[PDB]
């Protein structure tokens, strides 16, 4: 069909190492970038290595320099821990509402997470969005005072 939200449309040979982009319709970070010539003039075909920001799973992507690659946008949000269950996640807000959403552990970061948890602290999490799904990344701690 059609959607739905992101992304950006970005020329390929705009981008750089860190940046995010869209390859085979899974959002990455630019871990490595070169410029070949294979041509003739006046040309350069950009090779981005990047790892998804997600799973990981190393992607590459082989397009003419100036060929348009598309970009999604990372809202990096750190919200406040509170219950697991289960079931999942849950958080709280600064604010807010919510999650009901969200479930990673994953992990390593897991286990880490529940073994928290289960002792004490209440944990900062904070959770990334690639288009539609999402999930959590780093887990951490508060500042408390007044």
């Amino acid at each position: 069909d059609a959607g739905s939200s992101a992304t950006y449309p970005m020329q390929c040979s705009a981008l750089r190492k860190n940046g995010f982009v869209v390859i085979k319709s899974r959002p990455c970070k630019i871990v490595d970038m070169s410029t070949s010539k294979t041509g003739k003039h006046g040309h350069a075909k950009v090779h981005l290595v990047a790892i998804d920001i997600f799973t990981g799973k190393k992607l590459e992507d082989l397009s003419p320099s100036t060929h348009n690659m598309e970009v999604p946008v990372v809202k990096r949000n750190e919200y406040q821990l509170l219950d697991i269950d289960d079931g999942f996640l849950s958080l709280m807000n600064m604010d807010g509402d919510t999650k009901d959403d969200v479930k990673a552990p994953e992990g390593e970061l897991g286990d880490s997470l529940q073994t928290a948890f289960d002792e004490g602290k209440d944990l900062m999490v904070t959770i990334i969005s690639a288009m539609g799904e999402e999930a959590a990344i780093s887990f951490k701690e508060a500042a408390r005072t007044d």
